[PDB]
């Protein structure tokens, strides 16, 4: 037997929170939580099922609240609880500047190597702790990872997330081609080393300020192209101590690519030289009613 899943799932009552507006179309809106009989105010994000009329979208959301309210760490987005209306409501922490995607192709102008590095490191505990969890995301991508702040990123969308038993067996859908690990789009073989390449990707969006992988190769080609050893290219910014990395991710044999542990060490080391490992153009010069009681969900604990 396995340790069991102790985590608390919270139930809110509708009259807890207030939609202040829309950020997408269900639906995810930025909203207020006041926990009942506490005097404090979160910011969240309030993701709402549109019609929910299809059983099929309820297993998908509370699959995704079953794995949000599983993790605690601040790399990975928690859950701060489930609302049960018509629709179903979950309830996270707000994380203001959208995702690290949008984030940096937004801000290519203003992104020095400090910020890269660290959010290369971030991602890689945050990984590191679901791979302590047994947890494989399955669809790690910089459109995947929120900026709470510039210098604090959360992996996010575990919709597709699955526990390890190795490999994890899947059987169709719309899947993101370009992100997975060749084992994965072959065999549909899915490891915390699949993951490892997806990390691999992500970190060529961030070093390419958000470029899309393989633009304009058709998902088809992808399985042909890796097996003939092709891989992304070396990003402009990137030394080549940086793209070795990268590439290591990408090797076939996955037990040969980086632990999520060793990507934490080797992205801290070049941090602390952030110049030596990344070359950007103007790098050193670049910055990035009551309010009274909010309180960010990270100071907002609850015992465990
Ligand atoms: C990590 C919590 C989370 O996913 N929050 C979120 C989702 C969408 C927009 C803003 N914040
Ligand atoms: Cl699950
Ligand atoms: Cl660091
Ligand atoms: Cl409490």
């Amino acid at each position: 037997g396995e340790a069991p899943n102790q985590a608390l799932l919270r139930i809110l009552k509708e009259t807890e929170f207030k939609k202040i507006k829309v950020l997408g179309s269900g639906t995810v809106y930025k909203g207020l939580w006041i926990p009942e009989g506490e005097k404090v105010k979160i910011p969240v994000a309030i993701k709402e099922l549109r019609e929910a009329t299809s059983p099929k979208a309820n297993k998908e959301i509370l699959d995704e609240a079953y794995v949000m309210a599983s993790v605690d760490n601040p790399h990975v987005c928690r859950l701060l609880g489930i609302c049960l209306t018509s629709t179903v409501q979950l309830i996270m922490q707000l994380m203001p500047f959208g995702s690290l995607l949008d984030y940096v192709r937004e801000h290519k102008d203003n992104i020095g190597s400090q910020y890269l590095l660290n959010w290369c490191v971030q991602i890689a505990k945050g990984m590191n702790y679901l791979e302590d969890r047994r947890l494989v995301h399955r669809d790690l991508a910089a459109r995947n990872v929120l900026v709470k702040t510039p210098q604090h990123v959360k992996i996010t969308d575990f919709g597709r997330a699955k526990l390890l038993g190795a490999e994890y067996h899947a059987e169709g859908g719309k899947v993101p081609i370009k992100w997975m690990a060749l084992e994965s789009i072959l065999h549909r073989i899915y490891t915390h080393q699949s993951d490892v390449w997806s990390y691999g990707v992500t970190v060529w969006e961030l070093m390419t300020f958000g470029s899309k992988p393989y633009d304009g190769i058709p998902a088809s080609e992808i399985s042909s192209i890796l097996e003939k050893g092709e891989r992304l290219p070396q990003p402009p910014i990137c030394t080549i101590d940086v793209y070795m990395i990268m590439v290591k991710c990408w090797m076939i044999d996955a037990d040969s690519r980086p632990k999520f542990r060793e990507l934490i060490i080797e992205f801290s080391k070049m941090a602390r030289d952030p110049q030596r490992y990344l070359v950007i153009q103007g790098d050193e010069r670049m910055h990035l009613e009551d309010m009274d009681d909010v309180v960010d969900a990270d100071e907002y604990l609850i015992p465990q």
